[PDB]
């Protein structure tokens, strides 16, 4: 509900809205983790196969000294591919995501307007009790001040009070539609700051997890 409030990339992951996505990203992700973890134990035991169809006779061999040294790589290199696998998933899990924020961002920003106009009507509302107020009073007070003589007397005073009183308002009128507009100004353009920013904010993430 606040007006001004930075729209930045992990505000933007808070939002309420994203939390479904966000989610639904984090469990397709471990499901992999379980595929590589699953993956690991199939080579292992695979690999296991190898000793009792080579080390049977059971003296070191110099083969199997080198056919272990081939498997080694063979781990590593599916270490190395299941690395690249969860990272290559993560950039394009932002990729997916990012789509969806950009058009959940505007509907953020659009919010801060939406409750700034409405509150600046309301501010506009006020005074125009604090003037109908303020004149009214003004007049009682003509009733009140002992000094009056004649009612064409009273009339007079009250008039020149009553020009006294609108060069206030036209000001105050005035001056209140200058801080409105500047207020939203000010507002609406650090709207399309964040904007232009965040298109090179996604970027700058996507890289991250480039390999």
């Amino acid at each position: 509900p606040l007006v001004f409030e930075p729209v930045t990339l992990e505000s933007l992951r808070q939002e309420k809205g994203f939390q479904k996505v966000g989610k639904k990203q984090i469990k397709e992700l471990d499901t992999l983790r379980k595929k590589h973890a699953k993956e690991r134990t199939s080579v292992q035991k695979t690999q296991n196969a190898a000793i009792d169809k080579l080390i049977k006779g059971k003296r070191n061999d110099a083969n199997i000294k080198n056919s272990i040294n081939d498997q080694t790589k063979q781990w590593t290199d599916m270490i190395a591919r299941h690395r690249k696998e969860e990272w290559d998933m993560l950039r394009q899990h932002v990729q997916d995501s990012q789509d969806a924020m950009k058009a959940l961002m505007l509907t953020v920003q659009a919010a801060q307007i939406k409750q700034l106009e409405d509150r600046h009507a309301r501010d506009i509302k006020d005074l125009n009790a604090k003037q109908a107020k303020m004149s009214a009073d003004t007049a009682k007070e003509v009733q009140n001040d002992k000094t009056l003589k004649t009612k064409n007397e009273k009339d007079r005073r009250l008039r020149e009070k009553r020009q006294n009183n609108v060069k206030r308002f036209m000001e105050e009128k005035k001056q209140i539609g200058v801080k409105q507009g500047r207020a939203m100004e000010k507002l609406k353009l650090a709207h399309s700051k964040q904007i232009e920013e965040f298109s090179t904010d996604v970027q700058k993430l996507m890289d991250m997890y480039k390999i």
